DNA sequence: TTGGTCAGTGCA
DNA sequence: TGCACTGACCAA
């Protein structure tokens, strides 16, 4: 369970993500969403939507300073959506197989 | 300012 | 096991 870099397989993406098993899937999903033009992340306190989990972290920090960010793991994401799955499998298909 | 990254981990 | 959340460095 030592940190190893996982190369993103999105076309022309040169980013690798440092990864180990305790981390789980979320930071890989989060990087895959950088390549996504849909807005699958929906705020639970207002109508705002955005592309990545990280952007939603920044949204709660700035716009909902007294709220706890909740339900933004795998279990709370639209993992059965076909467009979502396409982006995931374009980036980290090997690591995001058992996502559902 | 925005937020992509690393690093981290208690508990089911 | 790995989920789903924490704090923080630093590029743009
Ligand atoms: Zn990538
Ligand atoms: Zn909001």
């Amino acid at each position: 369970d030592e940190i190893h870099n996982i190369q993103c397989h999105f076309p022309n993406c040169n980013r690798a993500i440092a990864w180990k098993r305790k981390y789980g899937k979320l930071r890989l999903i989060d990087h895959a969403l950088v390549h996504c033009d849909k807005n699958f992340l929906k705020c639970k306190k207002c109508k705002h939507t955005c592309h990545t989990i990280r952007q939603m972290r920044y949204h709660y920090r700035i716009f909902h300073s007294t709220s706890k960010m909740e339900g933004f793991g795998v279990s709370g994401l639209p993992t059965k959506n076909k467009g979502f799955q396409k982006i995931m499998n374009a980036c980290f298909a090997d690591q995001l197989v058992e996502m559902n």
